[PDB]
């Protein structure tokens, strides 16, 4: 019953949460984890060009610097992919 | 080739893409539309406790006041719905 856009947020929750510790953050290697499982293809055309997005991305997003991503965090982690992907859908370089 | 999260990034900026005008932004009858379309049980959950929500999602979610839905102001208006189903993970009632 529910549409192809309610099943995609439901389905980033539960993509989160196979991720979080007990206090419902994750930690830097899950955070890690959790790209390289969920993400590889957009990883992949990120080192084409030369940029390892993982060397960064945990401190990048780490806003309070408590060395957890909590869901804020980790949704505007999701929003930096989709504003690639959409620059990309306007003739952007992948990962530009 | 793309996984679940991969294709519901690009899911999420091509149904944005079937709403935009010319100027690739969405305005206030298309993302009135747009809500109905795709998210009419989150919709339907919000009206059961007595809210509507298209009543002030435009003003809401249109921060600079241009009268117009861009890319960024959309993918807030997501995160918010996304928190919303987040904390009926962890026992909120809906459309809290
Ligand atoms: O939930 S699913 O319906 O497969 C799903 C549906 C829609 C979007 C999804 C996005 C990321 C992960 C999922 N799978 C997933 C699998 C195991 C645990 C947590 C998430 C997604
Ligand atoms: O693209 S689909 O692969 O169906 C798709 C896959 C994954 C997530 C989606 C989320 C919202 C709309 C879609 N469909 C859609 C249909 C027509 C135009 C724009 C979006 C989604
Ligand atoms: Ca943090
Ligand atoms: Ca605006
Ligand atoms: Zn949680
Ligand atoms: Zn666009």
């Amino acid at each position: 019953s529910n549409t192809q856009a309610e099943r995609s947020i439901i389905g980033m929750i539960d993509m989160f949460h196979k991720y979080t510790r007990r206090d419902d953050k994750i930690d830097k290697p899950s955070l890690l984890t959790m790209m390289k499982e969920n993400f590889p293809n957009f990883l992949s055309a990120c080192d084409k060009k030369g940029t390892n997005y993982l060397a960064d991305v945990f401190e990048k997003k780490d806003k309070n610097e408590d060395k957890k991503i909590d869901f804020s965090e980790f949704l505007s982690l999701l929003g930096d992919i989709a504003t690639d992907y959409h620059k990309q859908s306007h003739g952007a370089a992948p990962c530009s």
